[PDB]
């Protein structure tokens, strides 16, 4: 009914949700509330034009960018410390950890993202307001396309019906790849990660025990991800070249730099 | 339902046999232990030319004479016939003919480079490709070092084959995954999804239990294969890069041969 050696898989799937609610203020649990009219006090203030974003702080590209920006150093912030709390992670060579987050990063906030996503928008400022993806879409010319790709990944990746615990565990196999380019020890990496492979797989049938092969259908949105990283970089040379007075805050100019 | 997944993993294994002519345990057998002629340099190529007789690449006068054109050009023909080889294998596939036909085009279309370069890791090692059914050998250090973009082609292919092959999958592993990757439902213009993911939903099952009898020792394989379909999408939009590159070229006359390839 459940081996001695599935325990030590709840015991991690468990270590893990834990560190996930510590270093993450706003959860899927919290922006699904917030989205569903689940009150009177969660709902946010919607922008979906000019006047909406004069009143959302009561050119306009730029100012968002500029908060994608800031918003993702954020992120990157709490995915570190999220790191440092996965099994193994901080006794890697220092090199190797450093690697796993320049890679694994972006990969992490999309799926993340998509949390705080539904098919109309995107929660902003920790979940206080709400931007449509119209609104975003109609940003000039080149900004009008940051955000689409992710919502299109978000509308597929949402429909597997995550929730926090199970999104916990697939973050931390997401960081521990293996398969990042530059690594130096990569059996360490694999050991890590082929051990949380077994408890997100656990983790899933106990949580979903309905969705069929949904362990599946998960790592293969991983391709997903991977090509929103790959697109939004060539996107983003593209605006460093049209604005030569817009800035990539240094953090993020590491991350994308020879990746 | 387990016995089943077996009736539909022999199934496969066994119309793959019978769709490709070189497998990876024939292809295996070769680079280890009559080799194949080894292509080094420009001179060993020039004489593999008429030994190898893999001169249907050749056959084709006056149409680039250039050597990392040649070879290119090749690659191109060869894949094509591929592509009937794999067609014929997706009709095996239980359920596959009976979708809507243009999705099983869109499938097909949308599946070939991913396939092609899954089952080209079988025919390549570290230092190089195994080509011409078999027939010889041509080292990855020659290819890095080809002309214009050409010599930076093939070496993404070298190194996704390494990778993949640690999984140390055989053939009837490889029959499951390479029907796995074809019934894969994010293919843009699919006019009837369900269906689609309901094939692939077995085609995974079926996977899954195939990897855990064929290779116990093998903790969490599956999760592994799956994994490496995200690079497969890099080296094929990457690849896919090159060829509108590699539109800057001058590369029986061309407007036939153009046209079936
Ligand atoms: C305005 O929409 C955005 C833009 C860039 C972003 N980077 C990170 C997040 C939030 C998260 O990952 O939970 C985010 C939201
Ligand atoms: C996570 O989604 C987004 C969307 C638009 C963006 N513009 C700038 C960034 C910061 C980064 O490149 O990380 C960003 C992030
Ligand atoms: C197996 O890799 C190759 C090599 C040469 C090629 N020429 C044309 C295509 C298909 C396409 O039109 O994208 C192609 C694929
Ligand atoms: C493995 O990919 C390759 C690389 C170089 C090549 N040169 C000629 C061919 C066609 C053939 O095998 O007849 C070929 C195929
Ligand atoms: C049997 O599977 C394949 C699929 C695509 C291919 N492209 C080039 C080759 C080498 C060759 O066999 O000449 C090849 C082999």
């Amino acid at each position: 009914q459940l081996n001695p050696e599935s325990a030590d898989l709840r015991a991690l799937a468990k270590h893990l949700y834990d560190s996930y609610i510590k270093s993450f203020p706003l959860t899927k649990a919290k922006a699904r509330a917030i989205l569903t009219g689940k009150t009177t006090d969660k709902s946010p203030f919607v922008i979906y034009d000019m006047n909406s974003l004069m009143m959302g702080e009561d050119e306009v590209a730029i100012r968002i960018f500029q908060g994608c920006q800031f918003r993702s150093v954020e992120a990157v912030q709490e995915i570190t410390e999220y790191a440092k709390s996965i099994p193994g992670f901080v006794n890697l060579d220092l090199n190797d950890q450093v690697t796993l987050l320049k890679y694994g990063v972006h990969e992490i906030i999309y799926t993340m993202l998509a949390s705080l996503m539904n098919k109309d928008g995107v929660l902003i400022s920790e979940g206080q307001g709400f931007m449509t993806r119209e609104f975003l879409k109609s940003l000039r010319k080149p900004f009008g396309d940051f955000m689409e790709p992710k919502f299109e990944f978000a509308v597929k990746f949402n429909a597997l019906e995550l929730d926090d615990s199970d999104l916990a565990i697939f973050i931390a196999v997401i960081i521990l790849s293996g398969d990042r380019p530059g690594l130096l020890n990569v059996k360490p990496i694999e050991d890590i990660q082929d051990n949380l492979l077994q408890a997100l797989e656990l983790q899933l049938k106990l949580n979903h025990p309905e969705s069929s092969q949904l362990f599946a259908k998960l790592l293969q949105k991983m391709t997903d991800l991977r090509q929103i990283v790959t697109e939004h970089v060539q996107l983003l040379q593209v605006i460093k070249k049209t604005e030569t007075d817009m800035s990539l805050h240094p953090l993020l100019q590491e991350i994308y730099k020879d990746l």
